[PDB]
């Protein structure tokens, strides 16, 4: 059975991705930072379905002097548990505003650029170095070119992740590793404010769900996507096409 | 009952593979063709051997003219006549040849812009008016790094990106999704010399080979599926990384 | 010897401002027009009062048809007959109106795709065949966030992006640069209610106002200048940030 | 009163051409540099010979670190100290070298992402906070979506710079600060690159089969800071001779 690493897998979109990969027959590494109880509860659910098919792995993905070692350990945890690592899903992400005009700003850089871009880069390095249907899926943002007001560092990090997706697709193609993205628009919100976000969506008659994001990940890691690399699939209900 | 799909230019090559995979997924299919009558009828015969009364052919020229709206309405009508419904439209048919800046030029406009853009637009209109509904447009992953001396073809494929996005927005309230699949190098021309085919294959980072028709069809199957119900206005490159390679 | 420029749709609004600024920069100008004869002639008379024998008018319909290639050849020929050279082509003329998916539709195709894409292509062909040479195409900064029910217009503007890029590549060996200027909200219709105009103006981050025609013309002047001699295939948005604003 | 500009990495090459053309347009200039002190001082001397007290140098490392915010604040402060105003910021300084996926990697992150993205962000913050024709120009890369093999961190940094350009254009528009980019394709090749390798790059360019001069890049910066660009914000102008349009 193939094996996958999902970062930020305890809750929300990462959890849905881990569940759908497991349902597809993958063994999974459930990475978490703060959500140990939720990570272990997910692993317990998946292991009840198929014994010894889910493990957890703790790591802070903030940039620091130790982040490279932390990322090498996440990949190593998959090889140790399952003897292989076929899929990496870079899902974990910090998200909060960083206004240009008025945590230290350098802590915000470490968290926003680290989680959304540098950790994906280091995980990609470790995944490739440790190596079939191998692939990486990066969780992008469908609104990357129509950014949220006062979200500069977040937007910079998601732009950097587009660059990584494309750069790594090119560089890792000779190794047979595909590198793609899934770009949610409005997916799971953290009622009046939620409804303001919902109302913009052309396909809004249909509820946005973590499972719809996971469905695009399942396609990209499947044999039905064996010629697809460097592609970012928007899963946004049309939101990115709506003008101001 | 079984859903129904129209595939334009479905007698051969990528359109044929799309029609076959939709049929294997449980669709009834209208095999549109222009000149390839024998191949269209042979495909319909093969699919009907698998499941009786699940495939028909429909002939039409998709060159632009004052009758193209009637032709496109008739293709959609042929799906309703055969199957009583029309759930999926795949705009695959396409003229492709150079038009250097330095057949009459108006015939070249009619063929290249008609097949790649205006016929998709009119088919989209007729599909929407006659109503998991979706449209898939066959785009081009190289639309922003165009082939030398292919201006009109490239204009047509750019127009098709615009249609995909415009129609996704406008047809969302009707529950019709509109997406694209953008091949890079897929099936090369039968007439192309082996050395020239190999020059194209060597461009592709992922495996130094062209996409099979079936690999292109796999992306179409995903976009029409229940696994894509929140996806509209998206164009999936199926290009092996070709579009990311610099000069 | 003074250089010469053709500006399509130059009688009014943005095209007029482009023709005026080119004239102020030292160009002789062909003022193309379709229906606005009085305004075209008034502009020519103003420019010739400033400098004798520096402006002519040229009437043509730029709707697609069997005669459009000849019409476009004649517009370019009018510049050579008046001024002995043609250094700059500005493709500004444009039909703009909704075409809902749910005039005949083929007339709408001919007008919207003809003015926005096919006439630019044929004018580009004629300009290149007759040869700091450059072409500037008037694009649309909102081409990837289109207006509801404007599919044919949006298809035409997407095709014009493709032409800009294709022609930049193909004409580079001849030293002809091909670029675009993409307004967001510029001049609104006089008859549009101020309440509706203000809805458009409030969308614009930079000053909550539309671009003047002169601000659009400033980008054209840059692109045809010596300060842009390495720039080809580029589309400059002149949109006050509009295209960056989410729904 | 003459306006004033900061140009990062301005001792040599494209940054020097930008500083020179801004100075010729009537700006007073801060020539920021990191290691190229002799070149920076030679340039400042030449500009001050043309017009007294119109050029100063400012040294700073733009690698990311916990002091980078203070360094970036000090570069903007140096323009106010010399000239009493700061009208234009040009983010030109840039580290560029390969980082294969298969110096410590954290140093490479700090240099490549710091110079190309984080320093521009912090300089943008300081420029806005310290505040008419105000604008910022970021030196981008026309090949950002067709990246060089094994340049992932550099490419990530330049993609982040596109995001900053767009984000800052939106957020600073209410303050009348425009934020735009210039995206070279092939411009000045490295001093150390062999001629045969330079010619491989030159032969890629449709328009003239040659690299952009430093002055051609500077011309696009001068347009974007001028009154002829007063409605332009969030735009990235490719100055690439068609390079980005060429398929594999
Ligand atoms: N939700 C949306 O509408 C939306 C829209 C656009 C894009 N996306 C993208 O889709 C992906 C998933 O979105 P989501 O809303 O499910 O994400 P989320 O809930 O905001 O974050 C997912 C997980 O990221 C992990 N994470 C955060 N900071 C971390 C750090 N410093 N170190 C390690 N892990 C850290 C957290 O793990 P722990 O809980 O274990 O600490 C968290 O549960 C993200 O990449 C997001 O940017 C989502
Ligand atoms: N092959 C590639 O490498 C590649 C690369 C990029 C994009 N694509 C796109 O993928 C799609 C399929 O490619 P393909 O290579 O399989 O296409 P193709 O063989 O060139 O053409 C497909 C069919 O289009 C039909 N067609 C042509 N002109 C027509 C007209 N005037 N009226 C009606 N139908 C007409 C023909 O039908 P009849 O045979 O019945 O006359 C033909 O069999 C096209 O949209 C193409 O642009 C392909
Ligand atoms: N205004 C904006 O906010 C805006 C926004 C985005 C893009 N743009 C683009 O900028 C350019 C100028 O905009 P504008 O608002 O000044 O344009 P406009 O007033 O709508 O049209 C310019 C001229 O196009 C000519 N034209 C229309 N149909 C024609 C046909 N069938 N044959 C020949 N010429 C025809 C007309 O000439 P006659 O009057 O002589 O008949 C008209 O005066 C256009 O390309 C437009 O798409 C403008
Ligand atoms: N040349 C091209 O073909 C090309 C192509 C695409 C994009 N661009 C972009 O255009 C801009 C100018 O290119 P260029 O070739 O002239 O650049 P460059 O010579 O490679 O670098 C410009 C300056 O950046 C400074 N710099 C490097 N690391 C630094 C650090 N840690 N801290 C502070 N400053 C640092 C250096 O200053 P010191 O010398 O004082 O140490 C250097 O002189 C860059 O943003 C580049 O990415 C250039
Ligand atoms: N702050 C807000 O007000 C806010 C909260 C959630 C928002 N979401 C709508 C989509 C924005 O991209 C949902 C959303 C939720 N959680 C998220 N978590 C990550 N890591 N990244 C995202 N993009 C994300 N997004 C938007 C704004
Ligand atoms: C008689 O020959 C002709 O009229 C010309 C046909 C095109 N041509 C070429 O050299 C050529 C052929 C196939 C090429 N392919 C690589 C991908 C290009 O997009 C394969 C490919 C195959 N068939 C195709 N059919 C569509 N409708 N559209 C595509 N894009 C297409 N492409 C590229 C260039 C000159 C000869
Ligand atoms: C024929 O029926 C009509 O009069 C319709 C015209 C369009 N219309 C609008 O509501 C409308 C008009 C102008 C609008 N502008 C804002 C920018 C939109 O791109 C101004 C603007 C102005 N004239 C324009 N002319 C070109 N050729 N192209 C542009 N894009 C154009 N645009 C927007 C919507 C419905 C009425
Ligand atoms: C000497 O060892 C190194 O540091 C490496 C430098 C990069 N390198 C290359 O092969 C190389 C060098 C210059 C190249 N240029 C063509 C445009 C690439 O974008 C010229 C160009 C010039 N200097 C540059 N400086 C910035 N800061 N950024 C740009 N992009 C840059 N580019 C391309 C590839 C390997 C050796």
């Amino acid at each position: 059975a193939p094996a996958a690493v999902v970062t930020g897998a305890a809750k929300r979109i990462g959890r849905a991705i881990a569940v759908k990969l497991h349902q597809t027959g993958y063994r999974v590494v459930i990475h978490y930072h703060n959500s140990a109880e939720a990570a272990v509860s997910l692993a317990d659910e998946l292991n009840k379905e198929r014994s010894n098919t889910a493990v957890v792995c703790q790591a802070d993905l903030t940039n620091s002097n130790v982040l490279p070692a932390s990322c090498e350990e996440i990949i190593n945890s998959c090889f140790r548990a399952f003897g292989r690592c076929d899929v990496l899903v870079n899902n974990a992400s910090a998200f909060y505003p960083t206004p240009l005009v008025q945590k230290t700003v350098e802590t915000q850089v470490a968290e926003l650029i680290g989680t959304n871009a540098i950790a994906p880069f280091l995980l990609t390095m470790s995944f490739a170095q440790r190596q079939s249907n191998l692939s990486i899926v990066n969780l992008c943002d469908a609104m990357v070119d129509q950014p949220c007001m006062a979200f500069s560092l977040y937007n910079m990090g998601k732009h950097a992740l587009v660059g990584l997706t494309q750069s790594a697709a090119l560089e890792l193609a000779p190794y047979g590793i595909r590198v793609n993205g899934v770009a949610p628009g409005v997916s799971l919100l953290p009622e009046e404010e939620k409804d303001k976000w919902r109302r913009k969506v052309p396909l809004g008659r249909r509820e946005a769900s973590a499972e719809q994001i996971a469905d695009a990940v399942i396609f990209l890691v499947s044999g039905s996507a064996q010629y697809i690399t460097g592609s970012i699939i928007k899963v946004d209900g049309g939101l990115s096409l709506v003008h101001a």
